[PDB]
RNA sequence: CCACAGAUCCCACCCGGGUUGAUGAACGA
RNA sequence: GAGUGGCGAUGAUCUGUACCCCGGCGGGGUGGGUGUCGAUGGAAGUCUGACCGGC
């Protein structure tokens, strides 16, 4: 075993005892793990192992993911929270300085989200649909990162609606591509050419674009800049 | 010896089972 | 001149030589099994489908 940094803030590495290399973030909550997780102690200090297969964060990251704008006291609005897999290991990696504002407004999964937020400073769960941001007004603030996952044919456009209001100029936009669930129709790969391009009609400058296979079949993840 | 009975067996329908389980399957708040 | 303090059944040795280490000893680690509990940890990991009867 060994463990070390990457290029990326508050990102890791794991040496195995057999060889094999996997990512993993610095544990905010030591002893304690939101899906099943390993947890692994080196020097005295421990890590979270991030499921590539399970968070599309880790998956763009294995990905080749140039700059990763989530770091140590990033502020990041999350659109689609769900169960907090994905955002427990962006909690990590913000530490205690930075914010995550989780919304999802599915009540049988924000039920399992609590639990996660709960043990955690770093999070602010909010049951509401990212829809109507105006219900949401009220509690958050602006942010560097608007981290977008979230399942509707809409999607792209209820991201730059939210961009709108709460994502600063100049900052970054990771937002999950979903083709299956834009249209079962179409050819995932036509969808991600049209979706890109209402974020450059809008003005989000399109800094990567990612196709998360192994990981994810038929998803892609884009990297743009508001201005 | 036949006749006729008997009940069984199916045998196939018939019904219910039954697409909201037939089967068999060795326990321990 | 008076009182105390003096081996020993009313009881020494042998083996948990742990490893080896740095300074017989100090400290060190690696060990054993054993007390606790835990983790999430690890366990063909989670039955079966042709016709069941009543008549």
């Amino acid at each position: 075993i060994t463990v070390k940094q990457t290029n990326m803030e508050n990102i890791y590495e794991c040496e195995f005892n057999d060889g094999s290399f996997r990512l993993c973030t610095r544990n905010l909550v030591p002893n304690f793990n939101v899906y099943g997780e390993r947890l692994i102690k080196y020097e005295g200090v421990e890590y979270r192992e991030w499921n590539a297969f399970r968070s599309k964060l880790a998956g763009a990251i294995l990905k080749g993911l140039k700059t990763n704008p989530i770091r140590k006291g990033t502020k990041v609005l999350y659109l689609g929270a769900a169960s907090g897999t994905t955002i427990s290991h962006v909690s990590d990696i913000i530490e205690l300085n930075g914010k995550a504002y989780g919304v999802e407004f599915s009540p049988r999964v924000v039920r399992e989200l609590l639990l996660v937020a709960q043990r955690r400073p770093n999070i602010f769960p909010l049951l509401a649909d990212a829809r109507f941001p105006q219900s949401y007004k009220s509690v958050v603030e602006n942010v560097d990162v608007l981290y977008v996952d979230i399942a509707q044919p809409d999607q792209t456009d209820i991201a730059i609606y939210n961009a709108k209001f709460f994502l600063k100029v100049n900052g970054d936009m990771l937002l999950v591509i979903k083709a299956r669930s834009i249209d079962v129709t179409k050819d995932p790969k036509e969808i991600y050419k049209t979706e890109v391009e209402k974020l450059e009609n809008s003005n989000f400058e399109t800094i990567q674009i990612i196709n998360l296979d192994p990981y994810d079949k038929d998803h892609a993840i884009v990297l743009s800049k508001y201005k």
